RNA sequence: AGGAGUUGAAGCUUGGUUCAAAGAACGUAUCAAG
């Protein structure tokens, strides 16, 4: 559960307003993607696990084992402080397990609908309290001030030189500019979009960076279209981004 | 030898016909988009 992703889309103000719009509309839901399919790598598991990944929503289904609630505590530790690190208190994700016996699915004594609801509770008690109390203190003495901030995620560190819009505020235009339909997206420890745990995304098209795909060693494609069943392994994400003209004057 | 008595009376006082028609209905410049 990401809270808060509407004033992330429209924590916009600068000029390239339009660009800026896609460009955080598509970055959430790759977040989540790549968020939960690491989660699946992590637990050496296939992406059948998935029930539904929406618009900041991802159910999945795993096991009950303790080195699962080892695994999961671990990334929530790691997704956390990465989230921490990058969006102060913008974005969250909120994980919460829920455990319910084999006879308990079966509908048979019901209880189901419940099951959602308990799972509701669960996440809105850990959204109640958010951070712990070394993220809260960490969180206050990293501020600093400076004489420069982004226009658009007005924000006083990591902000590039000679120009005044934050890293990710810069790579979102740039990334937003060049995306098209049949492009590919590719993740990599070189990229530009920032994903945790410390992978990129890079988003190039088919041009002179296709040449990655031979020996993509530790090296996930996200596709838009799927031909090629072979040495590929393009998995879907469905984004959709109709463009008639791209120039409203033209348009007109 | 001329005297009187009528000095105008009645009727219609406008009738019908089209009673605002066609045009423009904001254009641009910053803002934005590229």
């Amino acid at each position: 559960d990401m809270s808060g992703v509407q004033n992330f889309i429209y924590n916009i103000s600068g000029s390239k307003a339009l660009k800026s719009l896609r460009a955080r509309s598509f970055y959430l839901d790759m977040l989540l993607e790549y968020i939960s399919d690491n989660l699946l790598e992590k637990l050496e598991l296939s992406r059948a696990n998935i029930l539904y990944v929406g618009g900041g929503h991802a159910y999945l289904l795993l096991a009950n084992t303790n080195k699962t609630k080892a695994i999961l505590s671990d990334f929530e530790h790691d997704l956390k402080t990465w989230f921490l690190d990058k969006f102060k208190i913008d974005l969250y994700v909120a994980m919460a397990y829920t455990e319910v016996s084999a006879n308990d699915l079966m509908n048979h004594n019901g209880h189901y609908r419940d099951i959602y609801r308990r799972l509701s509770q669960k996440t809105s008690a850990k959204k109640a309290n958010r951070y712990t109390a070394e993220e809260i203190l960490n969180l206050n003495h990293q501020g600093t001030e400076n004489a420069r901030e982004c226009r658009e995620c007005k924000r006083s560190d990591l902000l590039i030189e000679e120009d005044d819009i934050c890293e990710i505020c810069d790579s979102l235009q740039k990334v937003s500019r060049d995306l098209t339909r049949e492009n590919i997206f590719v993740i990599a420890n070189e990229g530009v979009l920032d994903m945790p745990f410390g992978k990129k995304m890079s988003a190039l098209s088919y041009s002179q960076a296709d040449k990655l795909k031979k020996s993509n060693a530790e090296v996930q494609i996200y596709a838009k279209n799927i031909s090629e069943i072979g040495q590929n392994l393009m998995t879907r994400i469905d984004m959709g981004d109709y463009t008639y003209r791209s120039d409203f004057h033209e348009m007109l």
